[PDB]
């Protein structure tokens, strides 16, 4: 057997070899697809398609006939057992009493939060962090490191954490000079007024590419707003993510939001498949996800960045497949 330490630090034995892990948490599934793993797996959330977004099986086929004995806040042991797994990966604030339904019947467990900072908040779903951007850029990375350990794919998990952050440092530069008051001011906008505001990467999304989050501010993490907060803050973009494109008709359709900057302006948009402003970091939102946006904000500095061909690079390594945009 192996010992690991998740990222609730809890010391967790394994077997050595992994072929029927359980997946209940969305933001693994995908590091695992990326690490071509899936042949490891044998369950995964229940919510797999409406977390990870419709056209998600698209990337991940044997995803379709998966067995779903969870998903993040819940587990159904009798589907569980049948499975005959060999581990289960659980979300970070996956409530205690379900961690211990499954470490009662003797299944290791190994939580992910794609996050380091303060202890006492590890195991919170929308924490409080004194450097985020620190936490969650060492958390994505310990966190591809733990789940590549776990089903042996050490070597594809460098090179997906290097992958990562390849263009950190063309975004740090070329955007150097963005000053506080020029940041342009965005919203997230998430299915019935859902928004995220602070301790999420979402905002650290906006900041890498010259942009601020209207609500992280007066918002801590994933929250449902009024729509008054929304036209107090009036951002000047609004950005819906991939796995939720109703949610662009349904603002553009609607007379309250019609006065706010983005709309007047037509700067409401859907994000790419790849450009996850999530509340946890992945690893395509970094690595192409913020050049999308960098790109969008600030097309005069990028034009030299062939975004296509960086998008297709990382698609042909991670997923097996070219990009298909919808
Ligand atoms: O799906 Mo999340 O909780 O926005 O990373």
């Amino acid at each position: 057997d192996r010992i690991i330490t998740d990222q609730l630090d809890r010391k967790v034995t394994i077997p050595d070899h992994i072929n029927r892990a359980v997946v209940l948490q969305h933001q693994t599934l995908n590091i695992a697809v990326q690490l071509d793993a899936t042949k490891q797996i044998v369950g995964v959330l229940s919510n797999w398609k409406k977390q990870l977004g419709k056209n998600y099986v698209r990337l991940a086929p044997e995803l379709e006939n998966m067995a779903m004995p969870g998903d993040l806040n819940s587990v159904n042991i009798e589907s569980l057992l049948a499975l005959k797994p060999d581990v289960v990966f659980v979300t970070n604030y996956a409530p205690s009493e379900m961690i211990k339904q499954i470490s009662d019947v003797n299944i290791p467990v190994v939580a992910i939060s794609l996050r380091t900072g303060e202890v006492g908040e590890k195991g919170k779903l929308n924490p409080t962090l004194t450097d985020e951007d620190k936490a969650y850029n060492d958390g994505l990375k310990q966190g591809i490191e733990l789940i590549a350990e776990v089903f042996e794919k050490k070597q594809q998990g460098d090179e997906l954490v290097k992958a990562a952050f390849a263009n950190r440092k063309l975004l740090a530069d070329r955007l150097g000079d963005v000053s506080a008051d020029k940041r342009v001011r965005t919203y997230m906008a998430n299915p019935d007024l859902g928004t995220y505001g602070s301790g999420k990467y979402t905002g650290l999304m906006m900041e890498h590419a010259g942009a601020y989050n209207v609500a992280a501010a007066t918002i801590k993490g994933f929250k449902q707003v009024s729509l008054e907060n929304v036209l107090e803050w009036n951002p000047a973009v609004i950005l819906v993510q991939d796995r939720y494109p109703d949610v662009v008709p349904q603002i553009l359709n609607d007379q309250g939001w019609a006065n706010i900057q983005a709309l007047k302006d037509k700067k409401v948009f859907l994000m790419p498949e790849y450009a996850k402003a999530w509340g946890y970091p992945m690893p395509e939102a970094l690595a192409l996800g913020e050049v999308w946006l960098a790109k969008a904000l600030y097309p005069q500095r990028f034009q030299d960045v062939d975004l296509d061909k960086m998008v297709n690079d990382y698609y042909q390594k991670f997923y097996r497949t070219s990009y298909k945009p919808d």
